[PDB]
């Protein structure tokens, strides 16, 4: 039995990330897809917006739990396991139970593999001296503050089938007692003996990075033959050198199967070009990337996990899985419609579904994608000693995105009703905030759009008076500091007698090369500024925004685009992800938008500008349910975006505790009303777009919001059966 699937691709490149098991591994959508057919979560999100058990199931839980003496983490200065943390209280305390897959490769997971997943994020996201090779920057700032909240763990058994763990940590999640039990589940991906080789690489190869990548460093990619050849020598070598690492000694059943899992990975690697191996239901066969084409096969080895409730009880069908990658949206369509491939695993506006004939419309199947949102996010970037200012060698450029009221004044300068109406012909919603109108918290944050004033039409009077005193007031900044900034008779900006110019990125693959073209067109020349747009590919994209220093000074604004593959129904994600300096901001390497690299927009600040001066008015306007007067707004008063981020990610910030739902919405509409007010992304859009599969293919799980990007899609996708 052979699946058929396309992925919208470029013309060089099917994947915008890379496969590696840290944090900064799977950023994009196209790799995402994948691999989560190739991997199983412990507690899986499911189509209704929760977390389900699968491979994991909380078997008790308490709150408020002295953290015993058995209960360790791990200390990444002597590399040792210490009970840190006893007698302190956990918030949350879960005794969590696990099965025991097959990894691709033929060895069963064990408790090793659990315990080497977190001492690898203890140990990569600490600086243990100032030198330490078992350290990443992105790493820190995406796990950071996760690790932080953990208090211990304890391997309570391990039998052939069966993995039992205690969990001490200090998230409490107000609305679900499963995010809160599961904040921590001790399950993983991938091969202690894998990853260990790919650290031991990583660390002492400074052509490897897990997060970075320019002209002499690649990001480590499992998928990438290149890189699996130079992961499987490191492994031979350890097997040689150090087969089992001392921490993990205490937790490894048996020294002489754990040695011989080296062979079994290296013979796997040897069949398959490649270093993807998982405990997923598919495992990778075949990596052509001349072809763009991807061929993943059913794991023999694989069954249904122990704890799947009835509707995640499917067994996929499937025997082989072919990926072909298709740069063109209506030859996808077409080769979907015309029965030569069965899915469409990319979703298209409804305007790129227009002209088949009866029976093309009557071969397929429709499956809406209402997750994908596009957003501009700006480079802020400036020198430590000048807030407006950027040197790139022996040139000073003024950064108009670096100052805060330009930025705020987009906000009102963009017309998303031309983009929505044009650009995407009717198939996308006007956006201002990073929650779609099919998401649950739509209508809690909708307050802070209406306290600003925010339409789907521009308002261009607004927003060039507050870009006049955005560039008023940093062309007085400047003068003090001998540099001049100053509009010419030409209606151009000059900066040190030489024009302001910026450079937006925008996508060649789809509508954001429109977007590009406006925003340059439309509101930077405008604005009085030399303007460009640069249409990229993901490949290009992704390497100048996200796996680069934004300091290069090589991009203004780049048209962002961002899609869940699962329905969620309480986010604690989105303003880390987008308004906080913790993740992307505006990329994910080298400088950030952090409070010591750049002054940042309070609670307060905008407070008073929601209000016109009193702090009571503009809490009014911002409909809370907890934080609704001058008196219980107090401590949060000379908070960021990152405060509010960290409360609603971690569970607390600064001695302040999310215990009430009425707290989490409060918090996400705060840390809102920061995230517009700073204008680090300008939010445009959300896209109603849709999937095609094959009329003859009947799939149980289909996501109401992410449709066939969520892997419960294909899991439960099977021929139909009938006889008319
Ligand atoms: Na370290
Ligand atoms: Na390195």
């Amino acid at each position: 039995s052979v699946l058929k699937t396309v992925i919208y691709s470029s013309s060089g490149a099917l994947f915008m990330g890379v496969w590696n098991p840290s944090s900064s591994g799977y950023s994009d959508t196209y790799s995402r897809r994948i691999a989560d057919l190739v991997f199983d979560s412990g507690i899986p999100y499911g189509i209704d917006g929760v977390p389900h058990p699968y491979h994991c199931h909380v078997v008790d839980y308490k709150s408020d739990v002295t953290v015993p003496e058995d209960a360790v983490i791990f200390n990444s200065t002597t590399d040792t396991w210490v009970a840190a943390h006893a007698g302190e209280t956990a918030k949350t305390y879960a005794r969590i139970e696990c099965d025991r897959p097959y990894f691709h490769d033929g060895h069963k997971l064990s408790a090793a593999d659990v315990m080497y997943s977190l001492a690898w994020s203890w140990e990569w996201t600490t600086q243990d001296g100032d030198d330490d090779p078992y350290y990443d920057a992105s790493e820190a700032d995406w796990s950071g503050e996760y690790m932080n909240t953990i208090l211990g763990i304890k391997l309570v058994e391990q039998t052939d089938d069966r993995m039992v763990f205690d969990v001490y940590h200090n998230h409490y999640f107000p609305a679900s007692e499963i995010m809160t039990a599961a904040y921590v589940v001790p399950f993983t991906g991938t091969p202690w003996q894998l990853w260990y080789a790919m650290s031991e690489l990583v660390a002492h190869n400074p052509k490897y990075s897990w997060s970075e990548s320019s002209e002499d460093v690649e990001q480590l990619d499992q998928i990438n033959p290149s890189h699996a050849q130079a992961i499987k020598e490191k492994l031979l070598e350890l097997k040689q050198s150090k087969p089992i690492p001392e921490f993990l000694k205490p937790y490894i059943e048996d020294e002489n199967a754990a040695t011989a899992a080296y062979d079994s990975i290296a013979k796997f690697m040897d069949e398959h070009n490649h270093a993807v191996i998982g405990q997923g239901p598919y495992y990778v066969d075949e990596y052509q990337p001349e072809n763009l084409f991807v061929r993943i096969k059913k794991f023999d080895k694989w069954t249904i996990p122990a704890f799947a409730e009835p509707e995640y009880q499917v067994d996929p069908y499937y025997k082989t899985i072919e990926v072909y990658g298709i740069q063109n949206e209506d030859t996808a369509i077409l080769e979907v419609a015309n029965g030569h491939y069965d899915i469409l695993w990319y979703p298209f506006a409804a305007y790129r579904f227009t002209g088949l004939s009866d029976e093309q419309r009557a071969n397929i199947k429709l499956y809406r994608s209402t997750s994908a949102f596009g957003d501009i996010v700006w480079n802020p970037v400036h020198d430590q000693d000048n807030p407006y200012v950027i040197t790139v060698g022996d040139k000073k450029y003024f950064n108009p995105f670096a100052v805060r009221k330009v930025r705020f004044a987009i906000q009102y300068m963009v017309n998303r009703a031309y983009i929505t109406q044009n650009i995407f012909q009717g198939s996308a919603g006007p956006m201002f905030t990073p929650w779609t109108s099919t998401e649950t918290g739509f209508e809690y944050v909708r307050p802070v759009v209406d306290a600003f004033g925010l339409t789907e039409q521009s308002d261009e009077d607004l927003a060039m008076k507050l870009f006049e005193e955005g560039m008023q007031e940093a062309a007085q900044e400047l003068a003090k500091m001998g540099y001049e900034l100053k509009k010419g008779d030409d209606g151009k900006w000059y900066f040190n007698g030489e024009p302001v110019k910026v450079v937006g990125l925008g996508r060649v693959e789809d509508e954001r090369k429109d977007v590009a073209t406006y925003i340059v067109e439309e509101v930077m020349k405008k604005l009085g500024f030399d303007a460009e747009a640069k249409i990229v590919d993901r490949r290009t994209a992704s390497g100048t925004v996200y796996t680069s220093d934004p300091s290069s000074y090589q991009w203004n604004f780049y048209t962002e685009g961002w899609v869940s593959s699962s329905n969620v129904k309480f986010s604690t994600t989105r303003i880390i992800q987008y308004y906080s300096s913790y993740w992307y901001a505006p990329g994910l390497v080298g400088w950030k938008w952090t409070p010591e690299n750049t002054q940042r927009v309070t609670m307060e600040e905008v407070l008073k500008f929601l209000g016109n001066g009193d702090i009571q008015a503009g809490l009014d306007s911002l409909g809370l349910s907890y934080y609704n007067t001058v008196d219980k707004i107090q401590p949060l008063l000379n908070w960021t975006a990152d405060d509010f981020a960290l409360v609603i990610y971690s569970g607390e910030a600064n001695g302040v505790k999310m215990d009430s739902e009425d707290k989490y919405w409060d918090f996400n509409r705060l840390g809102t009303a920061i995230g517009i007010y700073e204008g680090y992304r300008t939010f445009l859009y959300e896209n109603w777009e849709f999937y095609a599969a094959s009329k003859d293919i009947e799939i149980k799980l289909v996501d109401p919001v992410a449709g066939l990007a969520s892997d419960w899609a294909i899991r439960s996708a099977r021929p139909v059966v009938e006889h008319h």
